[PDB]
């Protein structure tokens, strides 16, 4: 049962276009990440920050994000670095569990699915943080698993990733961070069914053939998901059926609906 995890840039894109994807009568889509809150660090405190797009969209969750849970999709969080210095790798353990309890009130506040952690762009170091891991990363997975061990958490494969193996029992899935090629490996120790090796840029989009002949080996392999990247708000139809064709033996349709950012 390979699952399709799509990332959306919320500050473009309005993640209710994952849902116009269809493919034998679910949506083709299984998780939408909301492309993302940011882990910030302000004076001694780590910080969850939602920039206007994120927070409008979990002020607005009855209408853009309980729709697609009402068919089926499981609608995570993502959390980012934010240039403060602070990240996920770097805190210490009273920042860890600020950090964790901040997600965790988000999480159950807006009635989300889970998160997912990409440990990019916290320039650590910056602002008197430390300029390496303290081995946070783990901790925080674990202080989160605590909190919530019903909810999905997902980890894009970048950054300090290498340290979670220990606690990967907690992560549902990895996500190769690198598009349009696979590379047949897994990070931090996840077996293959727990991992997307194969991560498709639906912006700067790969050829359907590509799609379908690299989808069909991430399901040959025994691999569990594939990744997708800023799905925009076109018609990408023929990459996603190439990989319907590729993976699932199937077919991936189009309903026309592209749903616009006018917030």
């Amino acid at each position: 049962g390979i699952k399709n995890i799509v990332y959306i840039e919320v500050n473009d894109i309005n993640p209710l276009n994952a849902g116009s994807y269809i493919m034998d009568d679910a949506p083709f889509f299984d998780y939408v990440i909301l492309f993302a809150a940011n882990i910030r660090g302000v004076g001694s405190d780590a910080t969850l920050y939602n920039n206007p797009n994120v927070q409008y969209i979990l002020d607005h969750k009855d209408t853009l994000i309980k729709p697609l849970q009402d068919k089926g999709i499981k609608v995570l969080l993502g959390l980012l670095g934010d240039h403060t210095g602070l990240g996920f790798a770097n805190m210490n353990s009273a920042q860890t569990e600020q950090f964790a309890t901040a997600v965790a009130n988000a999480v159950s506040q807006y009635g989300l699915d889970g998160v997912d952690f990409a440990d990019a762009w916290a320039e650590y170091g910056r602002n008197g943080y430390p300029s390496g891991s303290t081995g946070s990363f783990s901790n925080l997975i674990t202080a989160l698993h605590n909190k919530m061990p019903g909810k999905t958490i997902t980890v894009f494969n970048y950054g300090y990733t290498s340290e979670l193996t220990g606690v990967n029992s907690y992560i549902d899935y990895g996500i190769y961070a690198f598009f349009n090629s696979p590379s047949w490996s897994t990070g931090f120790g996840m077996p293959n069914s727990k991992f997307a090796p194969y991560t498709i840029n639906l912006n700067s989009a790969p050829s359907a053939a590509s799609a379908q002949l690299y989808s069909g080996q991430v399901a040959s392999k025994g691999y569990g998901a594939i990744g997708y990247y800023d799905l925009r708000a076109n018609n990408i139809v023929s990459v996603l059926n190439g990989v319907a064709k590729g993976a699932f033996k199937s077919t991936c349709t189009y309903d026309g609906n592209s749903y616009p950012k006018n917030y």
